C-alpha cells in the first residue's frame, strides 16, 4: 500500500544509528562527567526521552532528546497563578535562589554556561551550541553539522504528583488501573521552561515533565503484554504516530515561508496519538491489516482537535494545548484546511514525485 510504501522510506539505516548512537553517547557522556566537576551539578543523572529511544524517529537519527536530571530533597512546591502546569520551586544550591524561591532561570543559565565552556574544551569532534530558542527548556548541541542533541536540566522530585495531575493519564481501559497506579509511583520532573508573564514570562517558573512515562507508555504500548512480541500481535500504533509526524513535517516544510504553522509542534500530534490510543483501547483496534483505517481515525481525530480548539495535556487535563492563550484561532484554521486537503486527496505531501 502507499502508507506501507511512505514507512519503508520512513524506517532509520542501521548504519546510521550505529554511527549516530556512538557520536551521541561519546559527547553526552563527557558532558555529563564535567558536569559533576562542578558543585551545583553533583548528582545529576541522564535519563533517554523523546522519539529516537521510544522507536519512532523517522527518517534520519538525527534528533536526540536526554534530561539531566538532579535529585533535590526537601523540595516544596507552589503552583504559579493556577496555570496548573507551571511551579514555583520552594527551599552549593544558595547560588540560585531569589529569597526562598529555586530560580529556574538562574539554574538553567549556570548549566549553560558550563556544557558551553565544555563543548569547547573537546576536540576531536565538532560540537557546537545552537543559538537559544525562546521557551525551549534545553541546552541544543549540533554535533558533526549533522545531529542535534537536546540536553534538558531537570529537578526530579520523589514525591507524590502535583493535584493538577489527578485527573490525567486516564489508560485505565487501555494499559490497566495497576499500570496507572504503577507509573503514578514514579518521579516526575520539573524543566526550566517558564510561565507567560503578559508579553514576558516568570523566570523563577518551572514546568512538570512526564518525558519518561510518555517513553515506557510507547516502548510497553500494548493491551496484551506481548503486543508487537511475536507475528500474530503486530499492531500498527507506532506506524500511524510516525505517518502523523511526517504528514505534519511535511506540511510545515511545505508551508514554512509561512507563519501559521511555526507552533505546531510533534507533540501535539504525540499528545492526540495517546488520546486516540485511550479511545481505542483494545489491540485489535490497532490490527496491521487496518493500517489504512487506523491512520484516518488518527487524521480524523486531530482534525477534530484543530476544530475544537481542544487538546488536553495527557497528563495535565485542564491545560489545553490548543488554547487560543497558545496558538492562534487562524493558525488551527490554516492547518485544518491542509489536512483536509490531504486526506481528501490521499495524502499527496506523501509522494516523493
Ligand atoms: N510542549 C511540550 N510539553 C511537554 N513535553 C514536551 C513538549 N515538547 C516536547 N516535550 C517533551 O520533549 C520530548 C522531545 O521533544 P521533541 O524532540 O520536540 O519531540 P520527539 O517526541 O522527540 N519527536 P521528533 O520530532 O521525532 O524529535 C517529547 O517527546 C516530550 O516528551
Ligand atoms: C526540549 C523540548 C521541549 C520543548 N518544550 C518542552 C516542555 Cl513544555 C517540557 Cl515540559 C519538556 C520538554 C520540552 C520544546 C523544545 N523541545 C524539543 O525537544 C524540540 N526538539 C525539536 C524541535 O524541532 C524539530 C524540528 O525543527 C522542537 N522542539
Ligand atoms: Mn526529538
Ligand atoms: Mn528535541
Ligand atoms: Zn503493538
Amino acid at each position: 500500500s502507499k502508507l506501507r510504501a511512505v514507512l519503508e522510506k520512513l524506517k532509520l539505516s542501521r548504519d546510521d544509528i550505529s554511527t549516530a548512537a556512538g557520536m551521541v553517547k561519546g559527547v553526552v557522556d563527557h558532558l555529563l562527567l564535567r558536569l559533576k566537576c562542578d558543585s551545583a551539578f553533583r548528582g545529576v543523572g541522564l535519563l533517554n526521552t523523546g522519539s529516537y529511544y521510544e522507536h519512532v524517529k523517522i527518517s534520519a537519527p538525527n534528533e536526540f532528546d536526554v534530561m539531566f536530571k538532579l535529585e533535590v530533597p526537601r523540595i516544596q512546591l507552589e503552583e504559579y497563578s493556577n496555570t496548573r502546569a507551571y511551579y514555583f520551586v520552594k527551599f552549593h544550591l544558595s547560588q540560585f535562589l531569589e529569597g526562598e524561591i529555586l530560580s529556574a532561570s538562574k539554574m538553567l543559565s549556570k548549566f549553560r554556561k558550563i556544557i558551553k565552556e565544555e563543548i569547547n574544551d573537546i576536540k576531536d569532534t565538532d560540537v557546537i551550541m545552537k543559538r537559544k530558542r525562546g521557551g525551549s527548556p534545553a541546552v541544543t548541541l549540533l554535533i558533526s553539522e549533522k545531529i542535534s542533541v537536546d540536553i534538558t536540566l531537570a529537578l526530579e522530585s520523589k514525591s507524590s504528583w502535583p493535584a493538577s495531575t489527578q485527573e490525567g493519564l486516564r489508560i485505565q481501559n487501555w494499559l490497566s488501573a495497576k499500570v496507572r497506579k504503577q507509573l503514578r509511583l514514579k518521579p516526575f520532573y520539573l524543566v526550566p521552561k517558564h510561565a507567560k508573564e503578559g508579553n514576558g514570562f516568570q523566570e523563577e517558573t518551572w514546568r512538570l515533565s512526564f518525558s519518561h512515562i510518555e517513553k515506557e507508555i510507547l516502548n510497553n504500548h500494548g493491551k496484551s503484554k506481548t503486543c508487537c512480541e511475536n507475528k500474530e500481535e503486530k499492531c500498527c500504533r507506532k506506524d500511524c504516530l510516525k505517518l502523523m509526524k511526517y504528514l505534519l513535517e511535511q506540511l510545515k516544510e511545505r508551508f514554512k515561508d509561512e507563519e501559521h504553522l511555526d507552533k505546531f509542534s510533534s507533540y501535539h500530534v504525540k499528545t492526540a496519538f495517546f488520546h486516540v490510543c485511550t479511545q481505542n483501547p483494545q489491540d485489535s483496534q490497532w490490527d496491521r491489516k487496518d493500517l489504512g483505517l487506523c491512520f484516518d481515525n488518527c487524521v480524523t481525530y486531530f482534525l477534530q482537535c484543530l476544530r475544537t480548539e481542544k487538546l488536553e495535556n495527557y497528563f495535565i487535563p485542564e491545560f489545553n494545548l490548543f488554547s487560543s492563550n497558545l496558538i492562534d484561532k487562524r493558525s488551527k484554521e490554516f492547518l485544518t484546511k491542509q489536512i483536509e486537503y490531504e486526506r481528501n486527496n490521499e495524502f499527496p505531501v506523501f509522494d516523493e514525485f
